[PDB]
C-alpha cells in the first residue's frame, strides 16, 4: 500500500516504563497507531475509494500487485473517527464511535517512531498493565497482545509496501486471517468475497501470537499460540486454518492456543464482578515469562494487583488439571482432558513462542467483538453452545449462550470502552508489589 497525503497521520503519544530488578523504573515516549484494514484507502490519484463497505474497485484494483501500486493508506481522526484517546500513560478505545460514519472497534500497535513498531523480547522479564474492562459487557473482548509483525510493516523487503508501520501495515496472528486488505506488501482483492461472519480475500497472513490479556467483566483468558514459522507467511485460501476455514486445524499455526481462563479451570469465584479480582474496578495485570536454565520459555505465571493486594493466579480445580500457571504439563494435561486437539504442541508449543520473543513482538492493544462466534469462547456459560456443561472445558463465563452478537451488542453496548494505562516492562517482579 500506498502512503495517502490527503489526511496527515499523527500517533497520539502512549508512555511507558522500563524497570530495573530493584524496581526503579524509567519512562519511554512512544506512540500508538491504528491498523491499516480501518483506514480510508484511496487512488493515489485523488479520493475515489479503492474499497468502501465490502467489496474493491476492480478498476484501480483488477489484481493483488495493481491495486498495491495504486492504492493509498491515508491518516486518521483518532478520537473523532476511531474513538481512540492516548494521554501520558492511558490508552482509551471506544467500541461504536459515530463520527461521519459508524465505526466498531479498533486494534492499534505500540511504535518506537513514527516508522517503526517497538519490539519486545520478555524472556526472563515480566509485562504489566493496569486495566479498566467494568465497561465491558458480553460479548466484548479488549485485548493486549503480541505477534512477531516485522518492525518497520514489511516495507524492507516489500517494494510496494510504502505505507508500513506508519499507517499500522504487516499485520498476521495464530488465525492466519483472511480478511486482511493488504498482507506483505500486495491486496488481498484476489478471491475477495463478502462474509457476514467477518469479506475474506484468498490469503492470510500467519505468525505466532501471544495472547497477553482478552477479557471483559466477565471472564479473562491468557493464551499464546504456536506457529511453525513465527514470523509472517502468507497462506492460501482453506489450507490457511484458522477461524475462516473449512478445516480449522489445517494449517501451519495453532489456532487455539494453550489457554488459562479460571472459570474455564473450574475457578468461577476468582474473575468478574465482585469477585475476587473485582472487574467493576481497576486492576494491575502482572504476565512473567520464566525460562529453563537454557533460556527457552518453560512458564507463565499471572500475578493480579488490585487494592495494593497481590493476587495470585487461581488454581486449576480440574480433576487432572492442576496448577495456576501455564507450563508444558499443563498444556498437555488440558488438551488432553478438555479433549481438544493440541496444536499448541503440534507446532512447536514452547520453543515457538521462544522463538517469537527472539524474533522481536509487536505489542498489539485492540477493543473488538466476534463476527465468528460471539465472544462464546471466552465467556459463555457454554461453548459450544450445544455442549454439556458438566463437560470440562465447555463453561468459560456467565454469559448466556444467546449473547454477544454483533448487531445485538453494537447497539445495546454501544458506550462500551476499554483503559489500558501504567504499561510496565521488566526483570521478574521489577514492575509491582503490594501486600
Ligand atoms: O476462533 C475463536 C477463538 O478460538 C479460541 O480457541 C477455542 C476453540 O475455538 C474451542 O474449540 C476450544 O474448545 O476452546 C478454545 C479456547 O477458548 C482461541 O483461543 C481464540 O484465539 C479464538 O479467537
Ligand atoms: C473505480 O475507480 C475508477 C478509477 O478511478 C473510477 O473511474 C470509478 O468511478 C470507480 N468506481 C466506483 C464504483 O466508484
Ligand atoms: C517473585 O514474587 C513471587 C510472588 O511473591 C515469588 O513467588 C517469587 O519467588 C519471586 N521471584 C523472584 C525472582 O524474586
Ligand atoms: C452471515 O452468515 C453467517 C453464517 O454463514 C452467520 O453466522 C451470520 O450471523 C450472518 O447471518
Ligand atoms: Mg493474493
Ligand atoms: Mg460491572
Amino acid at each position: 500500500q500506498q502512503i495517502g497525503t490527503l489526511t496527515t497521520e499523527t500517533h497520539p503519544p502512549l508512555t511507558w516504563q522500563t524497570c530495573t530488578s530493584g524496581g526503579s523504573c524509567t519512562t519511554n515516549n512512544g506512540k500508538v497507531v491504528l491498523d491499516a484494514n480501518w483506514r480510508w484507502l484511496h487512488s493515489t490519484s485523488g479520493s475515489t475509494n479503492c474499497y468502501t463497505g465490502n467489496t474493491w474497485n476492480t478498476t484501480l484494483c483488477p489484481d493483488d500487485t495493481t491495486c498495491a501500486q495504486n492504492c493509498a493508506l491515508d491518516g486518521a481522526d483518532y478520537e473523532g473517527t476511531y474513538g481512540i484517546t492516548a494521554s501520558g500513560n492511558s490508552l482509551r478505545l471506544n467500541f461504536v464511535t459515530n463520527g461521519s460514519q459508524k465505526n466498531v472497534g479498533s486494534r492499534t500497535y505500540l511504535m518506537k517512531d513514527d516508522t517503526h513498531y517497538q519490539t519486545f523480547n520478555l524472556l526472563n522479564q515480566e509485562f504489566t498493565f493496569d486495566v479498566d474492562v467494568s465497561g465491558l459487557p458480553c460479548g466484548l473482548n479488549g485485548a493486549l497482545y503480541m505477534v512477531p509483525m516485522a518492525a518497520d510493516g514489511g516495507v524492507s523487503n516489500e517494494p510496494n509496501n510504502k505505507a508500513g508501520a506508519q499507517y499500522g501495515v504487516g499485520y498476521c496472528d495464530s488465525q492466519c486471517p483472511r480478511d486482511l486488505k493488504f498482507i506483505a506488501g500486495s491486496a488481498n482483492v484476489q478471491g475477495w468475497e463478502p462474509a457476514s461472519n467477518s469479506g475474506l480475500g484468498g490469503n492470510g497472513s500467519c505468525c505466532a501470537e501471544l495472547d497477553i490479556w482478552e477479557a471483559n467483566s466477565i471472564s479473562a483468558a491468557l493464551t499464546p499460540h504456536s506457529a511453525d514459522t513465527v514470523t509472517q507467511t502468507v497462506c492460501n485460501g482453506d489450507d490457511c486454518g484458522g477461524t475462516y476455514s473449512n478445516d480449522r486445524y489445517s494449517g501451519t499455526t495453532d489456532p487455539d492456543g494453550c489457554d488459562f481462563n479460571s472459570y474455564r479451570q473450574g475457578d468461577t469465584s476468582f474473575y468478574g464482578p465482585g469477585k475476587t479480582v473485582d472487574t467493576n474496578s481497576k486492576f494491575t495485570v502482572v504476565t512473567q515469562f520464566l525460562t529453563d536454565s537454557s533460556g527457552n520459555l518453560n512458564e507463565i505465571k499471572r500475578f493480579y494487583v488490585q487494592n495494593g493486594v497481590v493476587i495470585p493466579n487461581s488454581q486449576s480445580t480440574i480433576a487432572g488439571i492442576s496448577g495456576n500457571s501455564i507450563t508444558q504439563d499443563y498444556c498437555t494435561a488440558q488438551k488432553q482432558v478438555f479433549g481438544d486437539t493440541n496444536t499448541w504442541e503440534d507446532h512447536g508449543g514452547f520453543q515457538s513462542m521462544t522463538n517469537a520473543f527472539k524474533a522481536g513482538m509487536v505489542l498489539v492493544m485492540s477493543l473488538w467483538d466476534d463476527y465468528y462466534a460471539d465472544m462464546l469462547w471466552l465467556d459463555s456459560v457454554a461453548y459450544p453452545t450445544d455442549a454439556d456443561p458438566s463437560t470440562p472445558g465447555v463453561a468459560r463465563g456467565t454469559c448466556s449462550t444467546t449473547s454477544g452478537v454483533p448487531s445485538d451488542i453494537e447497539s445495546s453496548a454501544a458506550s462500551a470502552y476499554v483503559i489500558y494505562s501504567n504499561i510496565k516492562v521488566g526483570p521478574i517482579n521489577s514492575t509491582f508489589s503490594g501486600t
